[PDB]
């Protein structure tokens, strides 16, 4: 298979505040939405408390060593489970939160990270890699408009 990991970066890094996502910028959700769908999306507790409900279209895993209370959602307790349980597929999306993109950045070939130009109050950070790692292979950069409040840029990078 292959593991790749999703994420909207603020300033210095910052994806939350106070278990939350402080931003509405729905150019990013699209991208989201695009790059997810179809696909098995596995993220931690905080994160599914966060979004509150199963993303549609997508298989939901559930990372938490405590039982499950939704039997909507896949519930497993530990990283090679939620490998397994995504089955033979080509591309597993990791969506986060930031304890979860700790453990699965040294497992993954490619990062869907957007960059946002905005200065957010935050307690939690997408985790720190080493840049020589990874090779660009798509970015597009979008001035804010009317529907999306700041400028941003999407980016693939692959690990070389
Ligand atoms: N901007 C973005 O792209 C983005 C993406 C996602 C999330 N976020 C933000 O990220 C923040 C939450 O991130 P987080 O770091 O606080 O928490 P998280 O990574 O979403 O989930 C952490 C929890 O997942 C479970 N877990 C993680 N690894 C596990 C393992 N190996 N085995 C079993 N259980 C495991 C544990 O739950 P138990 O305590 O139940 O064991 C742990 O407490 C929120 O602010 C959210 O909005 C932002
Ligand atoms: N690039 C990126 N941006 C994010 O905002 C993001 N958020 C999470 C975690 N939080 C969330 C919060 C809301 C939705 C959400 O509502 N998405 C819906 C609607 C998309 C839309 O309205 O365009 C979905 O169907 O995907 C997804 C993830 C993980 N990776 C991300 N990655």
């Amino acid at each position: 298979h292959m593991i790749s990991l999703i994420a909207a970066l603020a300033v210095d890094r910052v994806i939350g505040m106070e278990n939350a996502m402080p931003w509405n910028l729905p150019a990013d959700l699209a991208w989201f939405k695009r790059n997810t769908l179809n696909k098995p999306v596995i993220m931690g507790r905080h994160t599914w408390e966060s979004i509150g409900r199963p993303l549609p279209g997508r298989k939901n895993i559930i990372l938490s060593s405590q039982p499950g209370t939704d039997d909507r959602v896949t519930w497993v307790k530990s990283v090679d489970e939620a490998i397994a349980a995504c089955g033979d597929v080509p591309e597993i999306m990791v969506i986060g939160g930031g304890r979860v993109y700790e453990q699965f950045l040294p497992k993954a070939q490619k990062l869907y990270l957007t960059h946002i130009d905005a200065e957010v109050e935050g307690d939690t950070h997408f985790p720190d890699y080493e840049p020589d790692d990874w090779e660009s292979v798509f970015s597009e950069f979008h001035d804010a408009d009317a529907q999306n409040s700041h400028s941003y840029c999407f980016e693939i990078l692959e690990r070389r």
